[PDB]
């Protein structure tokens, strides 16, 4: 079904919009029928999930038939296919959380090599396309490198992973010491 990409450490909001008469009974569950949250009358209730203290919704939206599932401080283990059920209507949203890190000092000496590491959820195979501060571009799957670093390559870069038509931007400031 629908796929949503989120960033490690960020917040993502998965959507759930009804159709039938406005606002009713609802709940979100992960792949294996483990309730994450839902309503108790006019209120929210969080089940004791592995995400409780980072899972939430937006009560005001419920009246407009919208029951979102917001997860903060995302871990890549949060990738799963989540399920929203409103009355009888059911919906699925696969969340793929990615990370794009750099162990290469971040402040490098000219002629050095930087290496970026895309951290993906199990099974995930995407693609990373970093545009340097000067239009040059690299590409990879889990790692990308530029082994001949210029000073003028200092600044922000734009790495963008892809998975299922959707994509996320990942900006990093590369500092080049002369």
């Amino acid at each position: 079904k629908k796929v949503v990409l989120g960033k490690k450490g960020d917040t993502v909001e998965l959507t759930c919009t009804a159709s039938q008469k406005k606002s009713i009974q609802f709940h979100w569950k992960n792949s294996n029928q483990i309730k994450i949250l839902g309503n108790q009358g006019s209120f929210l209730t969080k089940s004791p999930s592995k995400l409780n203290d980072r899972a939430d919704s937006r009560r005001s939206l419920w009246d407009q038939g919208n029951f979102p599932l917001i997860i903060k401080n995302l871990k890549i283990e949060d990738s799963d296919t989540y399920i929203c059920e409103v009355e009888d209507q059911k919906e699925e949203v696969q969340l793929l959380v990615f990370g794009l890190t750099a162990n290469s000092d971040t402040h490098l000496l000219q002629g050095q090599s930087l290496t970026l590491t895309l951290e993906s959820p199990p099974g995930s195979s995407p693609s990373v396309q970093c545009r340097s501060p000067r239009g040059k571009n690299i590409q990879g799957g889990k790692t990308l490198s530029v082994s001949q670093l210029e000073l003028q390559d200092s600044g922000t870069w734009t790495c963008t992973v892809l998975q299922n038509q959707k994509k996320v931007e990942f900006k990093i400031d590369i500092v080049v010491l002369a």
